[PDB]
Order: C-alpha cells, then structure tokens, then sequence
C-alpha cells in the first residue's frame, strides 16, 4: 500500500510547496 | 517511525503555509 | 506522537487558508 | 473524538480551496 | 466517521486543485 | 480497499502541485 511512503513524500513536497509560497508571498507583499 | 514525524512536519509547513497565503491575500485584497 | 493534535492542528491551518484564498479569489474573480 | 471529525472538516475546506482556486484559474487562464 | 469517505473526496479536490494550478502556472510561467 | 490508494493519489497531486507552484514562484520571485 507504501502508506507510510506515500505520508513521508507528502510532508517532502508539502515542505518544498511552504518555500515556493514563500517566496512568492515575500515578492507580493514585497 | 515516521508516520507521527511526517504528519507533525506536514502540521508545521501547513501553518507556515497559512501565513505566507495570508500576507499574499493580505496585499491581493488590500 | 501528537497524531490527533497535528491533524487538528493541519484542520485549523487548512480552514485558514480556505478563507485566505477565497479573498484572492474575490479580488482576481473580482 | 477529534481523528474523524478533523478529517472531515479538512475535506470540507479542500472542496472549498478547490473551487476558488478553480476561479482564479478561470480568469488567470482567462 | 467517514474517514475512508474523507480521504476519497481528499484525493479527488486535491486532484482538481492540481489542474487549476496547473492551468494557473502555464498562463503565469508563460 | 481505498485508504491506501487515496493517499498514494494525494501524494501523487500534491507532488504535481509542488511543481506547478515551484514555476510559478520561479516567474513571481524572478
């Protein structure tokens, strides 16, 4: 089922996800 | 084990998520 | 672990962001 | 007990983030 | 519960908001 | 059984989503 994988791979591109939004947020709000 | 450490990494990028969308809405809503 | 406590911590997170967007989205609808 | 009611109340947000984001994309893709 | 009911309606707006995002992305990388 | 599927799909999603945001953050942050 890789359940355990699949959790470990979401919190590694839920992770990369809150830098990208940073990054934008940090040009939006300026 | 990781499924309790990724869930709780998963909770933590999540609110900085939250944040970084609030100060995008914060200048996108004005 | 903090299992029950991290989900419903990413609950109130994730509620947070529905509201966020649904500002953007009223501005970028408009 | 919290597990299930935090569960629903996450899918209830996402559906509400999938349809705004469904708007902005309606008009940043025009 | 309906956890199992959840999580289903989870993976199918998560799904959703992956296309909107994507429609986003190639207007906006261009 | 759809637990084990629903999340390898989610994890699947939201790698995708990591992407989409990572082009669009590219543009937005320059």
């Amino acid at each position: 089922g890789e359940i355990a994988q699949s959790i470990k791979e979401i919190a590694k591109s839920i992770k990369e996800i809150a830098w990208s939004i940073k990054e934008i947020a940090q040009s939006i709000k300026g």
